[PDB]
């Protein structure tokens, strides 16, 4: 479709764990990742943290199958899934955690979703971009290598 852009660049496997990390996910979490490429976030979330639940949101047919064959070969089906479509269209209410990796701007059209859908204490994750005008939680830098990451988190009904 015609969304604005946002081309698919992956978070590097360390900020992935450590978005996670960060927004404390565990067991009981439901976790959401808007745009969620080869779904590598929330494979770690199912994998490795252990989410009831995991759901991706994507728009590209390409990257739906890559992400769906991830989640085959890491025999995570059970919990871990992909929404084929517009993340601003998606209902996302069911969400705990929610992460992104999108551009500050992509960021500032989602605000008026994100308050208007996820309950307070929902915990939203950004990797690298800001949400303007919310106060972050947390604001962690991530080294990978000689590579720097930023990493903001903001908590629903304590970000304003
Ligand atoms: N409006 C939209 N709805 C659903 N997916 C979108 C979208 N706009 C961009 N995307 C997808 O979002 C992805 C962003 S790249 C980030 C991928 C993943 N969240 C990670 O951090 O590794 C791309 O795959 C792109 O195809
Ligand atoms: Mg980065």
């Amino acid at each position: 479709s015609y969304v604005p852009h946002v081309p698919y660049v992956p978070t590097p496997e360390k900020v992935v764990r450590r978005m996670l990390e960060i927004a404390k996910v565990s067991q009981d979490d439901i976790v959401y990742d808007l745009g969620c490429g080869d779904g590598r976030i929330i494979i770690t979330a199912a994998k490795d943290f252990n989410v009831k639940k995991a759901v991706g949101v994507e728009i590209n047919d390409e990257r739906i199958r890559e992400a769906l064959a991830n989640i085959e070969k890491n025999g995570v089906t059970g919990r871990a899934s992909i929404v084929k479509g517009n993340f601003f269209e998606v209902d996302i209410s069911e969400a705990t955690v929610v992460t992104m990796f999108l551009l500050t701007n992509v960021n500032e059209m989602l605000k008026p979703k994100l308050e208007k859908e996820l309950k307070p204490g929902t915990r939203v994750v950004s990797h690298e971009f800001e949400i303007r005008g919310w106060n972050p939680k947390e604001v962690i830098k991530v080294e990978d290598g000689n590579m720097n990451h930023t990493v903001y988190l903001y908590v629903i009904g304590e970000h304003k």
